[PDB]
């Protein structure tokens, strides 16, 4: 897993919770760690 996009900051920003689409240095909340995704863990 790696680290190339938008970074995170607070829950909330126009859908519901931090999700931060591109290349995911595993979160712990995504899991499977799928790199490039738009993640999310809050609300």
């Amino acid at each position: 897993c790696k680290y190339k996009f938008e970074n995170w900051g607070a829950c909330d920003g126009g859908t519901g919770t931090k999700v931060r689409q591109g290349t995911l240095k595993k979160a712990r909340y995504n899991a499977q760690c799928q790199e490039t995704i738009r993640v999310t863990k809050p609300c």
